[PDB]
């Protein structure tokens, strides 16, 4: 058995492929000068869900005739250590991808955190979010879940399922649980609603297909969707075909990075 | 070694005090009916971290002069399983509190995640959010993060260093890794600024305060402060002693709940 340390000091335990940029501190570890172009929004991220949420909005918003929402699409490779750069440190000092340079104005705004930029950009343009304040609310409800949910499905159980070296049994358990309770409830939610969040597609349906819904499609962990029993959730998988099948989703999935070296 | 089993199934495994309530399953698991009182706001809680929250910032609108943030406030004793209750339910299909119900308007409006409702009551009442546009952005931006981060403190370092069964290695160097990483963001930040958005005490500084300025003051889970070197993140330390001395955070620490039973 193990002797809990009564204070705890990093002794570099092997924690898969993120060894070496997990840390117990944060801030830059180089300099760095990320390139920018000329377009009002300079995102800065990487195709993973989170990722994946605001170039899915970006088109879906292009797609229905805003024009003004062209942008300009860097990759930070999270493998590399490109989060660590002082300019990417500047735009989000939490070291995670992505964020949203809008230099629009005229003054340069950082937008981080992914459920917040879909926010930002859905008020900005008055698209995928309702404007009649009592379905705002239930909207928000949604994606404001969605950011205290992935956690759980990302940190927790991608984490024991795909990348930790050992497969251990209670974490697995403990968030194995956890993702299907989620799965459950957004299943019987909509079983009753056409989207998460009632009649129409928003930015909570964005927010939430990017991770359960390729989840369920068998796009996420390997093995993931076997495991989880995925084709259970028959009507989480039918709402994920619908959405997968727009055409400013296939879009924002296929949209390609510009280097930042 | 364990045998990773290729589809999933519930083998009950001892999940320390949450055992019996965490199941794979959503939805209500019994006919229950809420009590609700006359003031606009009915606040479904219970004194935690996120309930806190709301406590706080209803407490402060009080303390700012503004009488129609009045609440009736009702415990939900999630060890007890309220939680599952179907008119908690219908507040919160998740089960989890803290839900609100808004009764003010034409329509009843149910509002869930602690983060949100932080957000709805600030804009409700224009106060504990900047109006200015880039500042909000900047606000909005920390309460994403706390909304984002929180699950790694509470459902990983909390529930392994605190609540499991076992004290287990692997999980609680990652997420113990983790919540130091938190800690010393929030530090860094808190060196160049007096709150954590800025000049100002926001929404942000209450969503943050009552996760991590409690836990740097050694009133979250016994010992977690000696083991995580909390003294040594004095500027946080400081931002959360000048947190505890406001009149409205002790009374939002300090209110009593109404029984549902
Ligand atoms: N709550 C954040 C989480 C974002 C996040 O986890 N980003 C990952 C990629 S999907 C990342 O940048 N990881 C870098 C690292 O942890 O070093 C959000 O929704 O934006
Ligand atoms: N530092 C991360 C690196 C991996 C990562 O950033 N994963 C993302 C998905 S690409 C995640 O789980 N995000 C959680 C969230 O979105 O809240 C870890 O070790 O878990
Ligand atoms: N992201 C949610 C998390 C809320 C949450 O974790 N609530 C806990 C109490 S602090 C709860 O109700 N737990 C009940 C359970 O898991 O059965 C929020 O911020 O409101
Ligand atoms: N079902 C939860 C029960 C405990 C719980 O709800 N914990 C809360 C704090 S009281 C939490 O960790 N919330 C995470 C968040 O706020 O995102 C678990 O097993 O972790």
């Amino acid at each position: 058995a193990y002797q809990l340390p009564t204070v705890w000091q990093d002794e570099a335990s092997n924690q898969g492929a993120f060894t070496g940029l997990n840390r117990p501190t944060a801030g830059a570890r180089f300099e760095q000068n990320l390139p920018k172009g000329e377009q009002a929004f300079q995102l800065y991220s990487l195709r993973t869900p989170n990722g994946v949420k605001v170039t899915i909005l970006l088109e879906e918003l292009l797609e229905a005739g805003f024009k003004e929402a062209a942008y300009d699409l860097y990759k930070i490779a999270i493998m590399d250590g490109d989060q660590f750069g002082s300019d990417f440190v500047k735009l989000n000092p939490n070291s995670k991808i992505p964020a949203l340079l809008d230099q629009s104005g005229t003054e340069d705004v950082r937008v981080f955190e992914s459920a917040h930029i879909l926010l930002y950009l859905a008020e900005k343009f008055g698209a995928f979010l309702p404007s009649n304040p009592v379905e705002r609310v239930e909207v928000l409800n949604w994606l404001f879940w969605q950011a205290g949910a992935a956690p759980f499905l990302g940190g927790g159980f991608g984490h024991f399922f795909n990348y930790a070296p050992e497969k251990l049994e209670y974490p697995i358990n403990r968030f194995t649980m956890e993702v299907k309770r989620q799965l459950d409830l957004l299943d019987k939610e909509l079983a009753q609603k056409p989207y998460i969040a009632g009649n129409d597609y928003t930015i909570a349906d964005i927010a939430i297909w990017s991770w359960y819904g390729q989840l369920v499609q068998g796009n996420l962990y390997q093995g993931s969707a076997k495991f989880l029993d995925a084709s259970s959730y028959q009507n989480l998988v039918k709402w994920a075909e619908k959405i997968a099948n727009r055409p400013a989703v296939k879009r924002g999935l296929e949209v390609t990075y510009t280097e930042i070296k």
